């Protein structure tokens, strides 16, 4: 109760069936460490790189096929005062792999649905990384290579408030809301 | 609690059955990666392109049957003080696949079934975002290019209270309600 | 309680069973996807084409034959002060489709029973969507070029209080109450 | 009680099933005990060295395999007042190894679930502990040998405060937030 | 009750089953019985010579291989006002040996679960104490031996308090936190 | 209740099978009554010689080899005001030999843990007595000529109070602490 907010076959919810029991069979292996195209990493102004999560979704098709894969909730939507939290689980071939808890961040009381499925997106994401999905995003050397080779560093003008501020962009990708 | 608002064989309202137990065949997986038609993607004016649920639908019944897929509630109609949510599940061949929550603003209080309707819908088409249906519509750089090779940025005059703003629409397609 | 109302073998009132179960046979499909025939569209004064209920009801004998398919009340009716509304589900062949609520709007406190069924014929026509029984109804390119080639815009004017309004007609159809 | 918090086939959150058991086969024994790269080790400001999540996840997927391992929580998430902390066990072919309790510092509290995935991951990684992962990481001749040929001792000027500072970092990697 | 503190196939917890049954073959003793590298060995401060617990987890990968053991709880956490205490059993081949009390000290209260694995990896190396492993690390005659050959009494000046004290060190190793 | 403090396949905590049911084979038996070395036996300042418990774990695993042995607990772990006791029992090759009472005295609250071991080191010992381990150590000529040809009286000075004390100590070994 630290966070300060309330609830907005197999029993998913709560089973652990199948947790670490067999590993998959070759060809899912080999799509699953497939190494990421740079062209289609993005990166927030803040300066984090991410994977949108359609990708992760295309993925994850290409890996186990369409019905092959899931995510069940495992807890009650509990909505901080500036955020929305959920724990979810993803499920393979009949078989559990990870929990883990996401995050979506709102600014307005009628978008907290808009980040009931943000945060889902995120927990989907963080789960992949138990598969090795975009592991390259997490090595310190990748994003140091791709943050010299790819990323600029441009002062940019914000126009709510006209205020400068120097934000992190690719080299094709222009300025967009909420900055120029 | 954190919403202002009220509620308005498989026990499938709460079951988790088939979540995630094994693929689909090859045909329906063809079915299903198949690349959108670009003359049917929209755009709203605030610049967001999307695809009517009516395509979903289409995609859907040509890929499961009509009969062989199906939605159903997972938890009461919460409605805010301006607009409908609820969560949806998407069920194919008897088994569930993803459970999501949609949205639609409502401006009349008449006008609130027109939208537990609409939220509907957009729960369908983003539970659809799991078997991949639309994934283009998702991607950045198919967003970027759909907007500068169909999408043109126009200065239109809102005629309710006579005031200028500049809004997107396709280029073969006019300005309506509740703009010029 | 948003909505300022109150109530006027398988328990289909609650049950799910057959939902999204197994697709129909062929000949059944074939009959879902027929092209509707431009002749029997027809279009509201405001700008809106739609089918009759009859069409609808006439298709659906066609698909599954009467007795085949029904339904079922799901909801307690709410009236609104402005509109009566209920949520309705679509049973075919023993199986369950699809559960949509419907609206019917009612200007006189003797015909509320009058809009209960045409709210009905609203849920109807709409839990059909599902079946993609006038889908083309839905399709913005279907709507322009139908608007295009089939509807007119004439000036008409208004017997009731004198007053001149433009409103949309079809090209075979004259101009009925409360118009001109 | 004495920390300061409050909750926030088999049944693995409490079954000890497999544990220690029977040994891994020999390529799963080699590839445990392979050298680390020299290369891919970083170490903190603080001085002490470690090895990145992503680095241990890539590790069991090139021993066990995608689907052949992963964690599941053992006890309710204990959130202290400056931390979080939770105890995670580590399932490998469905064999019990090891369960470790593990941290993550929070100094937001927004980003209280930012740190129950940290600490997560710190169980992880000290879970592997077991397995011999990263052995050469706790070997204190490996430490000061490495901290010799690979580490420098800097002074570097705090930007929050305008202080100064010195600190620990590798020969070809700069200094990041908060220092300069 | 004496301490003042509160707690923070088959059964492990409690079971005694294979406990001193059968001696292991012959290699596992021969691995077992191996002399200690004098090198390997390090000396607190205070004066009492002792082994890196990863050390002591590296001897046990070597003799039976890396799932072929492990730890197991077999009493609540108790923690001390000064220590946290926990009480362990070690697993090999199925097979239990020995069941053991750690102790960690702790001087904050935010690093208790930073204590609760290190009292973990006392239990472990106290254990291990049963199949022999750092036997000489309790020989009396060793322990004067590499006291007189590899280690040195150094008068080092406390930097915290600017006081003197003489304390124990190896040849080759520096002096470090909290000394000079 | 005399003593005033509270407690801190075959289920050996309670069984009694295979006691005193069959001798050991002849090789277990020689090495069982193998001569101490003289080189080995400490005597403590008050002037009782004893042996390490390092040694009696040496003996074991060269007898019976390691896990073809082990202890376990028989009572709760009572905790008197100034000492902690506990009752083990010795079971070899499947064998329950002896069950024996040890002490370990206790003079600060938190060091109870490290007595609760020490109790158990001297349990083992007087086990081992069963099985002649260190007779020579009973044995009172043993005492009066190991006492007389290499252990010495000494006239120490104990440096804590500054007070004069003659102890006990070997003709090898330095005087430590708390003494000189």
């Amino acid at each position: 109760s630290k966070l300060g907010g309330t609830p907005l076959d197999i029993d998913w919810y709560t089973s652990w069936y199948g947790l670490g029991m067999k590993p998959f069979e070759a060809k899912v292996q080999k799509d699953l460490i497939e190494p990421l195209d740079p062209k289609d990493i993005e990166i927030k102004p803040d300066g984090l790189i991410y994977l949108p999560e359609i990708k992760y979704r295309r993925i994850l098709n290409k890996a186990f096929g369409a019905g092959g894969w899931g995510l069940v909730p495992r807890s009650q939507t509990i909505v901080t005062s500036k955020l929305v939290t959920r724990e979810y689980g993803l499920i393979c071939h009949g078989q559990l792999i990870s929990v883990a808890r996401g995050e979506q961040d709102y600014f307005n009381e009628a978008g907290i649905p808009t980040a009931t499925e943000g945060c889902k997106s995120n927990a989907l994401m963080r789960c992949c990384k138990d598969l090795g999905v975009g592991s390259e995003l997490w090595d310190p050397v990748f994003i140091k290579k791709f943050k010299v080779d790819h990323c600029t560093e441009k002062f940019v003008e914000h126009v709510t408030t006209k205020r400068k501020k120097k934000i992190w962009l690719r080299k094709d990708r222009q300025v967009e809301y909420p900055y120029k």
